[PDB]
DNA sequence: AAAAAAAAAA
DNA sequence: TTTTTTTTTT
């Protein structure tokens, strides 16, 4: 016979039996308390650019979670990417860039100074043993940074083998969805930051909202913690042969869901082709814009003097003076 | 043999023998009469917002039912929950809040006055053995409000092991239908509250009424008593450093299946980041839609005469004066 | 040895002979010619609303059937129910109200007009016991109707106790026809009604019709007399406050299996929030159909002339007329 | 001491020695040759329709032969034994119809034509006392058509008086066998026909075929000699009250196993509600088949020429014109 | 506006 | 002696 009609004791000590039951079977962190589960706090890990994670409020992509990245065509998505790469490979934690598109180049990779032989990589047919391929990397190793591209191009299996024009309704979010169902519970035990960069398709006749939105279906926004997208529309003109050439392109990046900061505050930065995100270039401008550092005429004026008016204004030398970065930028953080 | 022809007299005292042969096998509380079973009648606990559970009839969600949420992506349908934990918790209940998603942060938890070292959680990697935890949780417990988040998350043991991009047709939703099929019978025995939340995906090809639904199968919809969703849209730019600067959320909630009042009957809350339910700012705003305090220019004309007209208006002292809270509320309750 | 060669004989006293040897051994109701089984007509009692059982031929469900509802989420199978319970119990006949999903709230029953301290109850745990209850409460008793709702919710033994997620291959039918097997020969016998309300599951993969059905197996759509299924589509705002508040939901019913009356004519029902079945807001309907009454302007003509022109036009009037009502209906019937 | 080891020898006198041996000792019908033995032939009584029994070869349904009925719901299982048990009343048999599930209402009967004084009946509760009763009223009777109904509600002894839900392995299907090989050679000595109807419940997994059977178990299918399964799926609207109004079933009859005749060929008939088995519809549908009537438009050219073109064409006249059946079956027969 | 193919439990 | 939906694409 079963145990009697029971109401919740007015002394609660009977959930410690319950307690006590629980961890006869599901281990020891099964059921904790709040107060004393350590590892449940956000830990941070930097983007490389300070205009960026000064936008992201706690100074960084969340370590456990979600991030992803979509946009418009050549608009700057590869880049963010690589740059966080970099930024996490330089702690000796190692990261791993899987490929759906083929699209990276190795020199554009050697010119963001990030080291080739210790960056895992992989090159699948179908989406699926590439996927495959990251959660098997994911959960036994210790792996800091893993990183999908272009799950638009995360071909099924069923429709790989078929001819081309044929009917295949609901294929490639069923497979995006019942893989990180998987994925899900494993990264946080990890701590592991994942990122999926995205293109875009439209949406054909809808009377509200923007017609644009992401492929690989509607279980992606759900699951992710900090969503960024990317429009980049002009391009500036420096003093390439001291003529008006083609040598940088101007962007700006927004957060449109967050979780650990409030959300749709942006950022603006510069990329120059075969250079990457000037971080130089967005030092010495976002610092005059809270002044911490001075607004002048061709010199801003401190104890060097050495100071040009142009696109280069101090770079020639902050590279070799370092030391002036900590007392700058952690004041608004 | 057996007893003769059967038909009942037309005096009523063979019943009464029924009544005492049932009684000598399945205990006392077996068949009562309606008019003594004192346990029978509802019993509500609110959620915080007076604008929510005007909306709900009787004041809150109702003892020892089933609530369930859901909604689209990043709309608050996790702040309610965390609402209706804290309002739960400020009366010693202790509250049980799963995860099945890892979204919790514990200084959010933090911010809504919801203490941390009386808060029972986990984040198990199987959802089946996080269902059975908060299963044994419940009918031992002396708890009051247990809360498994993200239903979507909640995968299935047989398709954690199998390989990604197989076929598990009929998997979700057993799990859910079996599980609910245990838990109906024990969580009205105890009087206590439970709340699931969930997504949204899409469904292909329906020529009538909406393409939205509910993942987790149709077996949750049934043995629920009331089903709120939210759909938070716009924001709200506030003065922000004296700024047009994003500092709230808007959204509203409306109720659709409801069975201990009427149905149908929605609400309108703002949400600022960081600080949940706004709810001395739904104080004052529904509080002049029915007159109990003025409507004027830059002074609600009261005996007082500290209002300004602003994001900010009296709360500054109604936070210190806990007489007119009870006064502007049970006049349409 | 035994007897011989036996034809049947070209006269025909040789079956009063074995009717004299069945009336030695099995009582004297054993064999009756159907020419003086008085017993075997079809009693009848009517549901509450004329135009339900005006759809069902004879005038309602008959005596010593089984009737059986189901249908979509919050489409009034409970209320009909209810109906019947109430309609039921207005003419002595006591009435057994089982519980198995913990939803019927008191209020709800006193609003209906059904008595609260003549109504059995039982909320059971495990399904198998409940249904118990009811089979040892009909046999003896003089209990008029009985009526079980929600079989999904009526799990049995051998899964209460089990683990979650646990393989139970074919319990639910299996339990509902060891039941309704030994349920079937007695409720005839004692000329008592049953309703067994129920819910919707889908089916994986069916070509034709309609893929949805009823959980509990095969075994009683089998049994059943008589089968209601609802389907409640839209509401109707009334003039609530002179203004478009949600105050009725509206509703069909048609029967799919029937066997006392010609099958698959349906009927309309409004049903209006904390007030069920309006049986004066379906009179009128259903007399202009036939014009028993007169179909007019604001003011259609009889010895009053005192009917409005709204969704309230002459239920002020006919609540203190009774003599209307018998004159009004018999024509059809 | 007994006679040696010995062959048959080579002339045949010794056998006769043997036969009178037998007929010593086992009466006179105890061996009997092929030639002399003149009830060994078969003989046929027609079921109603004729359209039913052409597809059965012989002309209907063989004497002291057992035939089996099965189908899905509301098929017109019940419809068709009614039928058989009408025809074969016109001729002075008297038919014996028990029940198992209480499903005959006398006026349906009434409506079928089949007498109602002279219609044995009963509604046993336990299985074994049904088919007692069928063999004590067969073996000495004169009786010409017995028929048990719904073979899946004749319960066994063992669990009509225990509880609910027990293991009961093996029971229906062994009082079905052990009725039916004491039931077997006696129906044969008599030349009885006996139809068994059936219901459907499913099983559980085989991937060829076929997922459905009857219950009852495997013996009855060696037993039978003509086996019929009838699905009825769709309905007619005729023009009662001069509209689309719901007034006829649609539905078909084939056989599965039959060993009279060749098998597997199948008969179309339609039902109207209350009125059962058209014969006088499927009489002219049949003979334009063949075109032994006249097949054209608006009539159909006879010597009265009062013929319309719809469900009524010639009904109003051929019941009062009987010499017009005779020469449209003995064509074919 | 038109679209498909999936299984493991007694 | 059945139990159960999963998901957009342009
Ligand atoms: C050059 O090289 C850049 C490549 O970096 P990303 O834009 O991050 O990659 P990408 O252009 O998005 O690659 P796509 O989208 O597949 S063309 C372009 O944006 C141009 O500025
Ligand atoms: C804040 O408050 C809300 C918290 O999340 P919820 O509304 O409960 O659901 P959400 O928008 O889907 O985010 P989730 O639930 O973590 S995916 C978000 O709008 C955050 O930006
Ligand atoms: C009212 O009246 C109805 C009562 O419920 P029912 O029609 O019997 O079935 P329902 O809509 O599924 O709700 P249930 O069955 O109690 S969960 C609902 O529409 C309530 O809103
Ligand atoms: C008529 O004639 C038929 C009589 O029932 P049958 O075809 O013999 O079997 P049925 O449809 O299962 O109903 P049952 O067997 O009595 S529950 C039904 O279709 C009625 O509507």
């Amino acid at each position: 016979e079963e145990i009697s009609k029971k109401f919740g004791a007015e002394r609660e000590k009977a959930l410690n039996d319950a307690l006590k039951l629980i961890e006869k079977d599901f281990g020891k962190g099964s059921i904790m308390r709040l107060g004393e589960r350590a590892e449940q706090k956000v830990q941070v890990m930097s983007s490389g650019s300070l205009a960026l994670d000064i936008a992201l409020g706690s100074g960084g992509y969340p370590k456990g979670r979600i991030i992803e990245i979509y946009g418009p065509e050549s608009s700057g998505k590869t880049t963010v990417a690589l740059h966080a790469v970099a930024q996490a490979q330089k702690e000796g934690g190692i990261a791993a860039f899987i490929d759906a598109e083929h699209a990276l180049d190795p020199a554009y990779a050697a010119a963001l100074g990030v080291n080739i032989d210790e960056l895992l990589l992989s090159q699948p047919d179908s989406g699926e043993q590439g996927l495959e391929i990251a959660g098997k990397l994911i959960d036994s190793g210790a792996v800091d940074l893993v990183v999908v591209d272009s799950v638009a191009a995360l071909v099924p299996r069923a429709e790989i083998d078929g001819d081309i024009g044929d009917s295949h309704v609901g294929l490639q979010a069923r497979m995006m969805s019942q893989a990180m169902r998987k994925l899900g519970a494993s990264i946080n035990k990890t701590k592991t930051i994942a990122i999926f960069i995205n293109q875009l398709r439209e949406k054909v006749g809808v009377m509200f909202g923007n017609p644009e939105t992401t492929p690989g279906g509607r279980a992606l926004k759900f699951y992710a913690s900090v969503r960024l997208d990317v429009r980049g529309n002009t391009q500036i003109k420096g003093t390439g042969d001291q003529k008006e050439t083609n040598v940088g392109k101007e962007t700006k990046i927004k957060v449109v869901k967050n979780k650990v900061a409030p959300p749709f505050k942006e950022a603006v930065v510069e990329i120059m082709y075969g250079e990457g995100i000037s971080k130089t270039g967005e030092l010495l401008k976002i610092a005059s814009d809270l002044d911490i550092i001075k607004k002048a005429g061709a010199w801003y004026s401190y104890k060097d003097e050495k100071i040009g008016q142009g696109s280069e204004n101090a770079k020639k030398y902050l590279a070799e003076h370092p030391e002036i970065f900590d007392e700058i930028d952690k004041q608004v953080r």
